[PDB]
């Protein structure tokens, strides 16, 4: 309650948080994945999908779970930075364009929403979207 911590750590979003709608744990096609960027080629679409969970008081037994959301972060970036690309993680997902390198994009940086509007994820065609998550 004191000297509060407001980000974890590199809590920083280039895109958009995709919120779960259903019990999926969240995939993508191989040769899919990450959300393109018009400013980036596709050798640097390689990255992975962080589940969030929060809890709040709201049931009379247990603090009532919030809707869950999953940000997107960039290989060598984001709160698992250090965390590697084929590292065995619950609550993480891994996904990557063809031709993705499996380098750090620290050239992309972690851009934070707070600076600017944060990138429309957007995916290309040819995608599928899990049940209960939806790309917009």
């Amino acid at each position: 309650s004191r000297r509060p911590q407001g980000l974890p750590n590199n809590t920083a979003s280039w895109f958009t948080a995709l919120t779960q709608h259903g019990k999926e744990d969240l995939k993508f096609p191989r040769g899919q994945g990450v959300p393109i960027n018009t400013n980036s080629s596709p050798d640097d679409q390689i990255g992975y999908y962080r589940r969030a969970t929060r809890r709040i008081r709201g049931g009379d037994g247990k603090m009532k779970d919030l809707s869950p959301r999953w940000y997107f972060y960039y290989l060598g970036t984001g709160p698992e930075a250090g965390l590697p690309y084929g590292a065995n993680k619950d609550g993480i997902i891994w996904v990557a364009t063809e031709g993705a390198l499996n380098t750090p994009k620290d050239h992309i940086g972690t851009r934070n929403p707070a600076n600017n509007a944060a990138i429309v994820l957007q995916l290309p065609q040819g995608t599928t979207l899990p049940k209960g998550f939806y790309a917009e």
